């Protein structure tokens, strides 16, 4: 009961709140807290204390296959009658969720912001001192954010750092741009999308390339190098058709670029322009000849990824004659329909036409 | 065909666009611009030669009962290929969408907003005759109901004639006077003047695609058309007086509770105030704020009264309704024991169990509980 004045501010990774708390009052590291907060779990109007953990690590609610459900409501009350003035508490812990990528990468959201992928690097990582403490460490790019040559490795003595061997993990310029993006500026030179883009785009840059200086040269001519990147992929797999010379199918006509880039991980036009001028150049030249674009083989399975359905709207569609049959597993119908039935009733307020060019 | 282009216009409607470039074009009505556009498109075999309309209020593609696709892509030759310079057409066309209202109202969009498909006028549509008189183009904000003042000359929209007659602009063009007779045709002017996108008044200040929902929630509610007195009143005393009707809607269906204090659904705790404020049009509560506040009332009122509000009993499908999922999802959840049970119809969870369920699997960062820790 009644810890004594929460102080905190944001950015933070909630591993440090219970460490704030418990250099309080005179208490070693976190086990008596967290025994006497599951203790409280224990005690009176609960029904989920057995699973709350033990360890310095795995406070995270993502690390139980099931106890995910028993963690937010073992951190419900976890603020609210045991703090004077309940802190922000809620919305720190970093969550799992149901969202996934394109290339098939786990989505998992802190409070408004997704990482690529949940395997980042959960040990053996570098720290700063002179703050309490970070949120954006544990992770694959975050270095400095303005302050550099930081990376404090404990090759000598022990207690370099003041705080009491807590979160303290060590054992014994195109840089300083792409930290202040990911921490959050105003970064001129980047068009200044969300933190959902931001590391949304960079593993859709490390799938494509398998490195900051080739990190800013795709960034550098940004109005120019999404543009000349999809005209120099379109020539290549034009002479490798499949069915005599032309007319190609599914999976080896832009099978990468556009299999790679839709829902990563919102849908939404405003920020995520990738999606605007993919839809530009390969829909800026829709009959160029007799099946070049829209004359191809599609399958209505990789169509629901734009019309947003669950394969129970087709059994309404094809019968009541929009799609025009020229089957859930062949390549039956063509690009131009389904992407125009789309368009005519399958649009929204923000995943829309009304955003990208022209402005 | 090679046609000439008039002055562009973002509130300009589609059919008036149809209307005024068969005026500077030589038609004597509208009708024979769409014949003759019927047969330039039989000439150049665009797939849009067998169903494009040779009648005026039926030129929009949500009018087309299986024609929508060739509605839209008659829409991208005529943009492209007729004209000198290629106009901004696909704003202007109302399309429809498969995002719904609740309870079950379908939705419409036009251009970058998405409007409700009950307050769609399936009948003739008033004018202020003044504007077709001064500027000569109709606006778009006629089609639908809830606009029924002019936001730029604060006068009421004339519907007929004083004989009876009335007058639309759809069949004899925009000059404003009637076919038969032919002759010269605070709370309300409230809700005129925040349509249009204008940011100055305490009324409250959304992106308008999604003021639409907050109209389309008023009817829902009183069930009756769309008041304007009261509804400046009720968002004059706001946050303050929708707490207490919360309060007092809660109160009523316990105090009136047909079963007991417990073994109850969460009909008749919240009845109408859970279901008829979900999809208006999406769950993005700080746009919505109907609902970021519903869903800060199931949040700050949870384990008093003995777990009064953790014992509403719900069925599998609220899930597929709520959390935005599916059954078989659900099934999911059961055999990797991550949801805890207590068929799809059968009434088996629990409240507090479903609640912090979508706080730790079923958060996106759009539908985020985040976006109002500073409004309670």
């Amino acid at each position: 009961m009644f810890l004594q004045r929460p102080k905190p501010y944001s950015d933070e990774s909630l591993e440090s709140f219970f460490i704030r708390v418990a250099n309080k009052n005179g208490y070693g590291d976190v086990h008596r807290f967290l025994e006497a907060t599951k203790r409280f779990l224990q005690d009176i109007d609960h029904n989920g204390y057995q699973t709350f953990p033990t360890d310095i690590t795995r406070i995270n609610p993502y690390s139980a296959k099931n106890s995910s459900s028993a963690r937010t409501a073992s951190f419900l009350k976890l603020a609210q009658l045991t703090f004077n003035e309940p802190p922000e508490l809620l919305g720190l812990a970093i969550n799992r969720t149901n969202m996934k990528y394109s290339p098939s990468t786990s989505a998992v959201v802190r409070g408004a912001e997704v990482f690529p992928r949940s395997l980042l690097r959960t040990h053996s990582i570098p720290c700063c001192p002179l703050c309490l403490r970070e949120n954006g460490y544990a992770s694959y790019l975050w270095h400095f954010q303005g302050y550099e040559y930081c990376h404090s490795h404990n090759v000598p003595l022990i207690t370099t750092c003041s705080c009491g061997k807590e979160f303290d993990y060590r054992v014994s310029e195109a840089a300083c741009t792409v930290s202040n993006w990911l921490a959050g500026h105003e970064s001129k030179p980047l068009p200044n999308l969300p933190k959902s883009y931001r590391w949304g785009l960079v593993h859709w840059w490390m799938g494509i390339k398998d490195d900051h200086f080739s990190f800013v040269q795709f960034f550098s001519n940004w109005p120019r190098s999404f543009h000349s990147i999809i005209e120099d992929e379109v020539e290549f797999n034009l002479e490798h058709a499949v069915v005599s010379t032309s007319e190609l199918r599914l999976k080896d006509l832009l099978g990468r670029l556009f299999f790679g880039s839709i829902r990563l991980p919102e849908r939404n036009l405003q920020h995520n322009i990738i999606l605007g001028e993919l839809l530009c150049y390969l829909e800026n030249r829709l009959w160029q000849d007799k099946g070049l674009i829209a004359n191809l083989k599609m399958n209505a399975l990789e169509a629901t990824v734009m019309l947003n359905c669950s394969l129970d709207q087709i059994a309404s569609m094809v019968e009541q004659r929009i799609l025009k049959p020229n089957d859930v597993t062949d390549y039956l119908f063509h690009f131009g329909d389904i992407f125009c039935l789309w368009l005519a009733e399958f649009q929204s307020d923000e995943f829309n036409r009304s955003f990208y060019v022209s402005r």
